[PDB]
């Protein structure tokens, strides 16, 4: 995250940090528990992923310096990827991790709401977007999670900024027009979370942008509210 400030242990219990043990154990994505036993992230997260057996799911961490051999973590049973994925910048970048055990909720961690259907038609003015990304793009993972207030932008005004790009309407931007608060490296797949009537909503999950918080580039997340209908086909099946 860019021009974020230090986050308050269980301001986001919904964030989680997906590592990978190979070659060496490592942060790789955010991601947002959605259900006991779903984690919401990006499709893009899983490019080098042959097997889920190489990832663990860490619940409840403010800072990465909590992670040792001995921290307990949440198995991964099933990447579910969108059949439709092709890369982050043509959308579908959406997945869902299925764990090998039950999320334990509790005010380290809990569920984020999915947006209604019918608030397809809101205006969300309090939008955060959380990660332990790069600070800069040329940067490392940061020890604790950071935060930033963002403003959504209309599709219109993202395909300005985007020539040669196609933004969907799958997709919502986010971003100031000077730059400066923004996704960047590592916090991809983590939510883009915004409180309407004293509830937070998975409104986006990070996706892709042109350098991190660039002046006219906002960050380009997955429109989460045009894919509830696919969470529920997924976490619903019979
Ligand atoms: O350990 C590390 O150093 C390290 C760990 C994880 C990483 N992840 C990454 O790079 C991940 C990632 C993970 C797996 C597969 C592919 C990729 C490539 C994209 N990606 C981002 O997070 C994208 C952020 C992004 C998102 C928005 Cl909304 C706006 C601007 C963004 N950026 C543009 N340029 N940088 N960010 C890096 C570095």
């Amino acid at each position: 995250i860019v021009g974020g400030t230090a986050s308050v242990r269980g301001e986001w219990p919904w964030q989680v940090t997906l590592h990978t043990t190979s070659p060496t154990q490592r942060h790789l994505c955010g991601g947002s528990i959605i259900g006991n036993q779903w984690i919401l992230t990006a499709a893009h997260c899983f490019y080098g992923v042959e097997s889920p057996k190489i990832l663990r799911v860490y619940s409840g961490i403010l800072n990465q310096s909590e992670i040792k051999e001995d921290t307990s973590f949440f198995g991964v049973q099933e990447i579910i990827i969108h059949d439709q994925y092709k890369m982050a910048e043509s959308g579908y970048d959406i997945a869902l991790l299925k764990l090998e055990t039950t999320v334990g909720y509790g005010d380290s961690q809990r569920p984020i709401c999915l947006p209604s259907k019918g608030d397809r038609n809101v205006i969300y003015t309090d939008c955060w977007v959380t990660g332990w990304g790069y600070r800069k793009l040329r940067d490392k993972i940061q020890n604790t999670l950071q935060k930033a207030k963002i403003p959504l932008v209309t599709n219109e005004e993202c395909q300005k900024r985007y020539r040669g790009h196609k933004i969907t309407h799958k997709m919502i931007c986010a971003g100031y027009r000077e730059g400066g608060k923004d996704a960047c490296k590592g916090d991809s797949g983590g939510p883009l979370s915004c409180k309407h009537n004293e509830v937070w909503h998975l409104v986006g999950i990070t996706s892709w942008g042109e350098g991190c918080a660039q002046r006219e580039r906002p960050g380009v997340y997955t429109n989460v509210v045009e894919y509830v209908d696919w969470i529920l086909e997924k976490t619903q099946a019979v």
